[PDB]
């Protein structure tokens, strides 16, 4: 039900002509209809744009992974080794090299899947609620019949603004406004209210996921930051003289 | 100069014969040069990766921050209001409604802006100095020569294993050899150490740029938050029916 609505009545039903009222209700739940297309669209673009952007992503890291493999393949490729020579070749190449490497990789993997969390939720609770805006308000399709019923009968009173067709019925257009169109207006009232605070907790559910996405990126950022502070070029160097004069080349 | 370094003649010159030694080498700087075309490729796709996704914001922000302009196209699209209705209508159709809307593409921007300023440094501040690898180290061009030179005399002492064209050459080539493998390893462990240390601080400046990034968006974040929170449908309700007592829609 809808009986606790009373301020737009009191502000727009009463103080126009049934006609002016009838058109103010038309010209806003039109806008509402049209602005919630627009959030819509601007929002299945953004959804859109962090969806590709992932796909991207998960390619970028699909093709990087495998950094020993990745080597292997370039050093047959430039002849730095035979087939048969690789195939024998056991001298640990990358060194601490290789945890530096995974540390970049392990960082997007960390970012694939949380851009993923984040469209995600962008497409069940923002992008999806925004596309359902008058084919899920029942009291749209509600009122939708109402006003055109009355819309009719405002139409018939602005037009008797002087005599026609025995004004009987410019009576009877008045009385059935009369009975209805307090009715109207709480749903014209209701409706503007389920329309603001749809936008209000989609927008919000929109910043809650951005904000998720960003804290949980801010952490990843801050271990791998300690990691590569940790990493020491001369380490590196120790750990090559130490294993090459172990490893026999020829 | 690079007398200071030892670790590697000590670790490999002193504990190989010639020949083995200078394979060491080939194959150390070679996975060296490999190794910056794999971190250089990687991190060319990631800043392509976040270019394309800014020029993809730049155009969803291009196409959506009019929003009056993008409503009053609509109505008349829609035939909400004649376009001689629509030159006349100053009614305030908008609301609360325009600052939210707005405050979306702000951060939009405002993401625009950071990410930009992101890809602009890993182009300049990390690609770039991953691309020149070896045009840039003049040690590197250097040590190609006395490599090279080295190598073929390592070669020569390896192939006289037993007896061949007067040996004299067996000496000459020794003689060569022990007369400038200090400098080449040298040289070699002074490589290994700039393109390491290169390694480091790109990846650190890498990860720098990303920390600054997030860290200005969280900034954002945290303010479009408030203004989401700030806003009351209540308020627009209100709004709305003292605007609309107070203009004819007729």
């Amino acid at each position: 039900m809808t009986e606790q609505r009373t301020k737009y009545a009191d502000s727009i039903l009463t103080t126009k002509s049934p006609y002016e009222a009838t058109e103010t209700i038309r010209i806003r739940l039109s806008q509402v209809k049209l602005l919630n297309k627009d959030f819509y669209l601007l929002f299945k673009e953004l959804a859109n744009l962090k969806r590709n952007y992932a796909q991207q992503l998960r390619k970028i890291i699909a093709e990087n992974e495998d950094i020993t493999k990745i080597l292997n393949a370039q050093m047959i490729e430039s002849n730095v080794l035979t087939p048969q020579e690789m195939s024998a070749f056991r001298f640990n190449s990358l060194g601490e090299l290789r945890n530096v490497w995974d540390t970049v990789i392990e960082e997007l993997k960390s970012d694939l899947k949380s851009s993923t969390e984040y469209y995600n939720t962008l497409d069940q609770q923002v992008v999806r609620e925004l596309k359902e805006s008058v084919e899920n308000n029942t009291s749209w399709r509600e009122s939708k019949d109402l006003h055109s019923k009355l819309s009719k009968n405002a139409a018939s009173i602005e037009h008797y603004s002087k005599n026609n067709e025995n004004s009987s019925h410019l009576e009877e257009a008045r009385r059935q406004w009369d009975q209805q169109s307090p009715y109207l207006f709480e749903l014209f009232e209701t409706i503007d209210y389920n329309r603001l605070d749809t936008l209000k907790n989609c927008m919000l559910r929109f910043q809650t996921s951005f904000s998720d996405y960003l804290l949980n990126t801010t952490k990843e950022c801050e271990t791998v930051m300690t990691k590569f502070l940790a990493f020491e070029p001369q380490s590196e160097i120790d750990r090559f003289a130490k294993d090459a004069s172990q490893y026999n080349f020829q």
